[PDB]
C-alpha cells in the first residue's frame, strides 16, 4: 500500500504556493534569502530562480506521485507546471543539447552531466506511465549527451561537469547504470546493457572501497581518488547492482549490492536523534537519503530483509512529526538539529518521492 501519499501530497501544494514565481519557476528556498550564497556549482546579480538541481525534484516527486496514485491531479502539475518550467533550462545553443544549471533567459550557465541523469531517470519512469513519444525521445537525447561526458582518460568514466572536465565521479557513472538498464527495458536495444555493464565494471574496479564495499566520490586525471562517502553514491549502486542482476541472473550483482547496503546503513544510520538521542538517524542530506531509499527499495523487492527501508522510513516520518517549522518545512538534517531560516527547494521537494515511496 501507500501509507504516506496524503503526505507528499500536502508537501506538493505547500512548496508550490510558497515557492512559485510569477514567470512559473521557484525560488532556491523559502523564505527568499536576499544574501543566497550557492555552494554547489563547479569552482553576479540577484537571482531569480532556483539552479536546475532542486528544480528537477518537483519532477521526481510528481512523478513518483503518479506512479503510486494514478492520480490525474499530478499528471497535470507536471504538463501544465513543472515541465514546462524544466524547459526554462534547455540550452540547445552548445551541443549536445541539454538542460543547463539555471534558465538560459539569463545567459550561459554551467551544463552538468549528472543533472541531465537524474532527469533523464524521470523522463523513463514517466514515459513508461503515459507512453508520450515526447518522453523516451527527451530520455535517449538526454543519454547522448551524458555519453558525449565518457572519455577512455583513466579507462573510462563519465565527467561530472562539461565545462570543467576534472575528474570521473560516482554520481555521475552510478545513476548513469540504473539509466542504461531502464533504456534497455524500454527499448531492448543491447548497446544500453552493454555500456551500462562497461559503467558499473568501471565504478565497481576504481571507485568501490574494498574495506567496506562503501564508494568513494571521485579519481581526478591525475589519477588522486577523493575518498568521500555519500549515501546517494552507495545507494545509486545498490540500485545499480539489484538491476544489473534482474537483467543477467548473475548473483555477482546481487551480492555487490547486498555487501554496499550492510555497509551502508551501518555506516550512515548513525548520527544520535535530537528528540531522542538512543535512536539513530541517517547522517547525510535529505535529497542523499531519499536517492539511497531507491537501492535500499530495489534490493529489499529481490531479498526481503526490511531493515534498511523501515528504519530510514521511521527517521524520515520522525523529522515530519517534530522538525518542520512555521512554513511546514524541513531542512537537510533528519536528526532535527542544524536550524536553517532559509528552507532549501530540495530539502522538501525530495519528500514528496520519498512519502510517495513509502510502502511499509
Amino acid at each position: 500500500g501507500h501509507p504516506f501519499v496524503s503526505i507528499a501530497d500536502s508537501i506538493l501544494d505547500n512548496v508550490l504556493n510558497l515557492y512559485q514565481t510569477e514567470d512559473g519557476l521557484l525560488t532556491e528556498t523559502y523564505p527568499v534569502n536576499p544574501d543566497q550564497k550557492i555552494t554547489y556549482l563547479a569552482g553576479n546579480g540577484t537571482l531569480k530562480a532556483s539552479f536546475l538541481w532542486p528544480y528537477s525534484g518537483m519532477m521526481s516527486g510528481c512523478v513518483a506521485m503518479y506512479q503510486a496514485t494514478g492520480d490525474k491531479k499530478y499528471k497535470t502539475i507536471l504538463e501544465k507546471r513543472i515541465l514546462p518550467g524544466l524547459e526554462q533550462y534547455w540550452d540547445g545553443e552548445r551541443l549536445p543539447a541539454c538542460y543547463q544549471s539555471y534558465p538560459v533567459k539569463y545567459g550561459q550557465h554551467g551544463r552538468y552531466y549528472d543533472d541531465n541523469i537524474w532527469i533523464a531517470l524521470d523522463y523513463c519512469d514517466y514515459y513508461r506511465l503515459t507512453k508520450k513519444a515526447d518522453y523516451l525521445k527527451k530520455a535517449i537525447a538526454l543519454y547522448e549527451y551524458i555519453y558525449s561526458g565518457w572519455s577512455d582518460e583513466l579507462g573510462g568514466g563519465i565527467f561530472w561537469c562539461e565545462q570543467q572536465k576534472e575528474a570521473k565521479h560516482t554520481c555521475s557513472n552510478a545513476p548513469s547504470t540504473v539509466l542504461g538498464v531502464k533504456l534497455y527495458r524500454l527499448t531492448k536495444d543491447k548497446k544500453y546493457l552493454n555500456k551500462a555493464k562497461e559503467t558499473y565494471a568501471w565504478t565497481r574496479k576504481h571507485l568501490c572501497d574494498p574495506d567496506d564495499f562503501l564508494y568513494w566520490d571521485n579519481i581526478n586525471l591525475k589519477g588522486k581518488v577523493s575518498k568521500d562517502k555519500y549515501a546517494y553514491n552507495s545507494g545509486q549502486m545498490i540500485q545499480a547492482g539489484v538491476l544489473l542482476y534482474e537483467e543477467t541472473g548473475d548473483k555477482d550483482y546481487l551480492r555487490d549490492a547486498q555487501k554496499t547496503a550492510a555497509g551502508t546503513d551501518a555506516f550512515f544510520r548513525s548520527k544520535a536523534d535530537k528528540k531522542d538521542p538512543s535512536v539513530k538517524v541517517h547522517k547525510d542530506m535529505s535529497w542523499f537519503n531519499v536517492i539511497l531509499f531507491r537501492g535500499f527499495k530495489a534490493l529489499e523487492k529481490i531479498d526481503h530483509n526490511p531493515t534498511y527501508v523501515r528504519a530510514m522510513a521511521e527517521n524520515a516520518l520522525h523529522a515530519w512529526r517534530n522538525y518542520r517549522d512555521a512554513n511546514g518545512l524541513l531542512g537537510r538534517d533528519w536528526s532535527g538539529h542544524n536550524e536553517e531560516p532559509y528552507k532549501w527547494l530540495l530539502d522538501n521537494a525530495c519528500l514528496i518521492e520519498l512519502f510517495a515511496e513509502i510502502e511499509k
